[PDB]
């Protein structure tokens, strides 16, 4: 991790580098432990490792530096449950934490829910994919960078 | 240029990456236009280009993020005038700007002035050298990263 004034300690230099290189409209994926990171990163995005971190910690740190797009219906998206899981009535409480962290970063929008394969399509066009140690089911979240001022 | 909350826009992603990778005690050189950056970098330090910027502007931006070493007599050093120049009574006003920027970053120490070849020896062991477009004579400055606790 990095040691610079005003920069969250949990950010690695490679992640900071990725955030700095991203432009307006670019997206970054914070992937859970079960995400097919290896295959997705074969299609374009840079792979960044964050093995010992959970997503809530990382998300909070990223939002301290990353301005979110305010012109899209929602600058943050998660993967919606697959049919089997919806039928089973699966609960995904981690999403409540995401909504809370976004609010604290001044983002009043609600998370967008994308169908599995539609989520995978977006991930392939992402600038980078951060492989975390998040074990929560459906913990993946995609963020879209906006402009400053 | 970088577009991230709280980060000076004049820093390039490569420079930010270097600053994040440096550890306690590591040094970085902000070199003027007449510094032998190419030869010095052949000896170890990474070369980062910032040709369109002068040092005062870059120094201020760097000081906003980089903590300076405290257990050393002085964490900043410039190159002292060679016998020839000190014989012409050559002035070096930019140093006053450096002292001022350092003070504003809460560094009360005075600049350490190193003999030309001593300076080169230090530069060769530096983590990186930033080639700027600074035209001021003897504008080179070395900064030693401290700890953030
Ligand atoms: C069915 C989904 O498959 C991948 O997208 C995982 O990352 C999710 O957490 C979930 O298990
Ligand atoms: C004598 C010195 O030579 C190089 O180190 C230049 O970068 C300095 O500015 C000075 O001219």
């Amino acid at each position: 991790m990095v040691a610079l004034k005003g920069i969250p300690k949990v950010l690695s230099p490679e992640l900071l580098f990725a955030l700095a290189r991203m432009g307006h409209g670019d997206e970054i994926v914070l992937a859970d432990a079960n995400f097919p990171t290896s295959s997705i990163c074969q299609c374009g995005p840079v792979e960044i490792r964050a093995d010992g971190l959970d997503i809530p910690q990382l998300l909070e740190a990223v939002l301290r530096l990353l301005p979110l797009d305010t012109y899209v219906e929602s600058p943050a998206a998660v993967m919606d449950l697959v049919p089997s899981d919806k039928e089973k009535g699966l609960q995904t409480p981690i999403w409540k934490r995401y909504e809370s962290l976004l609010l604290e970063a001044d983002c009043k929008k609600t998370l967008m829910k994308l169908e599995r394969f539609e989520f995978y399509e977006r991930a392939k066009k992402a600038f980078a994919v951060v492989a975390t140690g998040e074990m929560a089911l459906y913990g993946n979240i995609i963020l879209k960078k906006g402009t400053l001022d």
